[PDB]
RNA sequence: GUGUAAAAUGUUGCUAGCAUGCUAGUAACGUUUUACGCCC
């Protein structure tokens, strides 16, 4: 009755039984009464090697099998009564791990008593349990507008500027007189939509404060308009007295749109077009040149001055993205109370009156887009055409979700003919390439072919399929390009170009190709609604890279995205009910995002109140963001709770990273260690890859392991090939290739994590902070014992990246928070087959790759010394002497060891307020903050926490 | 994006026997669940 004592169940504890006693035997059959009432009489003989009493079952039934079922009966009924058989053993029935034991403090006397008299020398008792703007000038001799100072030196500190206006204007006359390449460049500009209306768009801008155009995309805008600025600027022999500001959303396309406008004005980079991304810039000259910078690039310009530059063209708005609506917020007051400035709003496809309205009714022009309606399929039409019904052949949720696909009227075509036969929707197949095939050598329409897959991931993977099905993945006949941020250029350069026809075009691309780049001769558009949404819930610290539906203004868009003038053709993948049922527009990430880092640049360029701010933006966010940045501002002492910034959030801010790991920062330069904070701070902020992966590789190569030495960390690995990159770099670079090819170096990673090490120690050398501590403090990896700098930069990056810790269980399978499986990132250095320990069982990662909580990137041995050094911003006590650490690791150490660990929780805040207040001084401290700063390299030792016992 | 053993279904052919059928299994088949152990 309770153990369901029956044939088919409770008979999988019986089982296992069987089989920790391996008895192969089974029930022999011995017939019973005639053959027309045959009955068999099974028998099995059990053996119990721990209660010594032998069992045996004699049952019959009216077969074999039935024999076996009622001696199985009796044997499970018979085994319950020996009481050795464990009842129930249903279908429910799983294997967790949970921790099994650390080394908890266990330290030597000498570090005890250290902590005590700084706990005494410190007095730490612990219990035992208004709206301004920012000013902007026109243009000023002696005065560089990049820099935003005075160069007071060079050319111009004695040349005025109307002499490089007319530099400038001769210049541009003998370009125009004999520059041939530019004469094509510009007669393609011409025929080129925009330069339609060149005079009339050159005059409503002087016509009016607030400007914005509004055109079709793939009209070859963005790279046109600023150039038509500056050449209207430059004809009247005044373009020194003229600078162009322009910002885009992305930094790969910000970098694309300045090489397409340099090699369109046929200039080298740098010398009237410059770029500046977060973390590089390529400054032109001072007067007469045009600036291309993301949204972040310009809120840091911000902080110094608009002086010297003459129109800001802000690109597309329809991103809606949190920076690009801050910029526009500020530019409205901006233009607003400098009547002589002109702010350009850009757009492609989007219903600007809410915009006009915002800046006071402003002009809406228009560009006279050509184009012809594309015909527009979905899936009851392909299934019409050439089949469309099979495929390849928190936990759950409620039954809100409505599945369009099985909802609707068999009205079509014959849709039991097309899933009888076959298909494949989730994963494309040859049907959908051979049908626009022969829909093209049918009706005689040679064209592109475009897609839009919502993830790199998935890019790669139908790449991957289609080049298996390489005769239709041929691509000397059906060429194929990916385009994608993290490709290389080379790819960006590649897809532009053009190939005859009959070799097929099948560009596979995201949300990037929306706009940005357009292709001319894309045709037929397969559009699957899918996007990337990685979002992360900060709420929880969740992250999901996963893929959700585009909105139906982007869908309208991706129709009209194809077919410029031919016929087009749209083959939507979803049903008309998906079609009306999504949201018209796309949700304002400005409403749902934690805003701590705009609340932060909002309060160094000292604009007043956040909230008024907010208030007196396009959309009026929730009230839930504001005060998450306010809790986030107060608690990290950035900014107090009575909107007085702290020289610790003004250090903060101007920090071209996240507040996480400035507070890192602000610490690497006490310790003495500010070399390695700078480089894991780049390392980690700048999502990155350390390693050049080879094609068809699976794990790290026997070089790419070693390099983290015995240490067997990501980050040291990175921290020695930055040190052996630099030593390299000090000779040429032509062997320093191939040198960093051969120990699979990523080259343009490394180059990026140099100069943001560079420029985050020249913000530090600004801040005040003495330059002698900022020296190399290289750390081998071969040695096996303690390094102080190296444990001690550990110590910090723990500290950083709370709580992108983990437990590691067995292999790639750890542990995280609130008890999640997870996994090893194939690129991590503790990547392997065989079954490894691991000399300290705790671990720190970089970032939480995939949405269910799997993959985990940038692993690091920590030591199990953090507890509450650094280890969360929360310590409990649980029950039988267990310390409890964010609220899923356990520790076994005395209450008065865990108070003595826990005070120095105000300490480490209180001297980062003491380092931000004095930079200058910060290797000379007071002398309990010396004796703080011995105490805690002591304590952060590798092999600290084992004295007593190794065990 | 996987294999092993166990159990319910029906199936392929065969087997010992009974007044064309029948009483039982056999080797194999796929389905569904169970755990065992991989790789992302
Ligand atoms: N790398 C390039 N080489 C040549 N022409 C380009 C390149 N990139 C863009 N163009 C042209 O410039 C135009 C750019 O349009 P775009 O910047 O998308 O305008 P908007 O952003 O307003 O839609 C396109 O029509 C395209 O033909
Ligand atoms: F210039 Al755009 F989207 F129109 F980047």
């Amino acid at each position: 009755i309770h153990g369901n004592w029956t044939i088919e169940n409770a008979k999988e504890r019986l089982n296992i039984y069987k089989q920790t006693n391996n008895i192969r035997d089974d029930y022999k059959y011995t017939p019973v009464g005639p053959e027309h009432a045959r009955s068999f009489l099974a028998e099995l003989s059990i053996y119990v090697p721990a209660l010594n009493r032998t069992v045996t079952a004699r049952e019959s039934g009216s077969n074999k099998k039935s024999a076996s079922k009622s001696c199985a009966l009796s044997l499970v009924r018979q085994l319950f009564h020996l009481n050795v058989i464990e009842p129930f053993s249903g279908t429910l029935k799983k294997k967790k791990d949970e921790q099994l034991k650390p080394y908890p403090v266990k330290l030597s006397p000498n570090l005890i008593n250290k902590i005590d008299e700084v706990i005494k020398g410190l007095d730490l008792p612990v219990v035992n349990p208004e709206s301004s703007v920012i000013p902007w000038a026109p243009p000023q001799a002696n005065w560089n507008t990049w820099h935003a100072c005075n160069i007071d030196e060079g050319e111009l500190a004695t040349t005025s500027i109307d002499d490089l206006s007319m530099d400038y204007e001769r210049s541009l006359r003998d370009r125009r007189q004999n520059d041939n390449e530019y004469r094509q460049f510009l007669e393609f500009r011409e025929k080129l939509p925009i330069a339609a209306m060149r005079s009339e768009i050159l005059t409503a801008i002087n016509d009016n404060p607030v400007v914005i155009i509004r055109g079709n995309t793939g009209c070859g805008k963005t790279t046109q308009i600023a150039q038509y600025i500056l050449d209207d600027y430059i004809c009247s022999g005044q373009g020194g007295y003229a600078n162009i500001y322009v910002t885009q959303p992305r930094r790969i396309s910000a970098i694309s749109v300045a090489e397409r406008v340099a090699r369109e004005r046929c200039e080298q980079l740098g010398d009237t077009v410059g770029y500046s991304v977060r973390f590089e810039s390529v400054f032109p000259r001072p007067y007469g040149a045009i600036l291309f910078c993301t949204v972040g690039v310009l809120l840091r310009k911000l902080e110094a001055g608009l002086r010297g530059v003459s129109h800001i063209i802000v690109d597309e708005i329809h991103e809606r993205d949190v920076n690009s609506d801050f910029l526009l917020v500020i530019l409205r007051d901006m233009v607003d109370t400098y009547p002589d400035l002109h702010v350009i709003l850009m757009s492609a496809t989007i219903d600007t009156t809410k915009f006009s309205k915002y800046f006071g009714i402003c002009p809406v022009l228009e560009v006279p887009g050509r184009a012809f309606p594309v015909q527009q399929f979905f899936l009851e039409d392909i299934i019409q055409m050439t089949d469309f019904v099979p495929s390849a052949e928190s936990e759950d949720k409620d039954e809100a979700e409505i599945n369009y696909n099985k909802v609707c009227e068999d009205k079509y075509s014959q849709k039991t003919r097309n899933a009888m036969a076959m298909l494949s929707e989730s994963d494309v197949s040859f049907e959908l390439l051979e049908a626009l095939l022969m829909h093209i050598k049918s009706k005689n329409i040679p064209g592109a072919i475009l897609v839009f897959l919502p993830g790199w991931n998935l890019i790669f993977a139908l790449m991957k399929f289609l080049q298996n099905t390489n005769i239709f993945g041929d691509t000397s006949q059906y060429q194929i390009l990916p385009c994608h941020s993290q490709i290389p250029r080379d790819e960006q350069r590649k897809v532009f170009e053009p190939v005859p026809e009959g070799v097929t075009k099948i560009i596979l691309s995201t949300n990037i190709a929306e706009t940005s780049i357009t292709i001319d001769d894309i045709v037929f558009v397969i559009d699957i609604c899918k996007a990337r949404m990685k979002l992360f819930t900060s709420h929880n610290n969740l992250t999901s890279y996963a893929t959700v539906w585009a909105s139906k203004t982007n869908l309208e868009q991706r129709k009209g995205r194809a077919g410029r003038v031919r016929p087009g053709f749209c083959f939507t993948l979803c049903s008309r009910a998906r079609f009306q049922a999504l949201e018209d527009n796309l949700t304002p990430e400005m409403f749902r995002t934690p805003l701590h880092e705009m609340a932060l640049t909002i309060k160094l360029l000292r604009l007043g109140s956040i909230h008024h701010f907010l208030s007196k933006a396009l959309e009026p966010p929730p009230v839930d963001a504001v005060i998450e940045a306010e809790v986030l501002l107060r608690e990290m002492r950035c900014l107090d709770a009575n909107d007085e910034l702290t020289p610790l959030g003004r250090l903060l801010a101007r920090l071209p990273i996240e507040p996480r790991l400035g507070k890192m920062m602000v610490l690497g330069a006490v310790f003495g260690c500010a070399d390695l904070m700078a480089i894991m701070a780049s390392y980690s902020s700048t999502f990155s890859e350390v390693f050049s992966l080879d094609i068809g590789q699976r794990r790290l190569a026997n070089h790419q392991k070693a390099l983290s030495g015995t240490k067997c960390s990501d980050h040291v690995a990175m921290i020695v090939a930055s040190q052996m990159w630099r030593r390299e770099k000090q000779r040429g670079e032509h062997m320093e290739a191939r040198f960093c090819d051969w120990k699979g170096l990523q080259m343009s990673t490394m180059n990026v994590i140099w100069d943001a090490k560079q420029q985050l120690l020249d913000l530090l050398q600004q801040a005040g902070f003495p330059e002698e501590c900022m020296i190399s403090h290289e750390v081998d990896e071969r040695i096996d014992g303690d390094d102080p700098v190296l444990d001690v930069s550990l110590a910090l990056l723990c500290l950083g990246l709370y709580p992108n810790i983990c437990v590691h269980k067995e292999k790639r399978k750890v542990l995280t928070t609130e008890s999640k499986a997870a996994l090893l990132h194939k690129t991590s250095v503790n990547c392997s087959n065989l079954a490894v320990t691991f000399p300290y069982p705790f671990f720190v990662f970089g970032e939480k790759i995939r949405t269910r909580a799997v993959s985990c990137k940038q692993l690091s041995m920590v030591s199990p010394l953090q507890v509450i050094l650094f280890g969360s911003r929360k310590i409990d006590l649980a029950a039988n002497n267990i310390v409890r650490v964010d609220n899923w690791l356990n520790f076994d150490i005395e209450p008065e060891l865990a108070a003595k660990i826990g005070a120095l929780k105000p300490a480490l805040e209180d001297l980062i307020t003491v380092a931000c207040d004095n930079p200058s001084d910060i290797l000379r401290l007071e002398e309990p903050y010396a004796q703080l700063v011995k105490v805690v390299k002591d304590l952060c030792v590798k092999s600290a926490g084992d004295f007593g016992l190794q065990r």
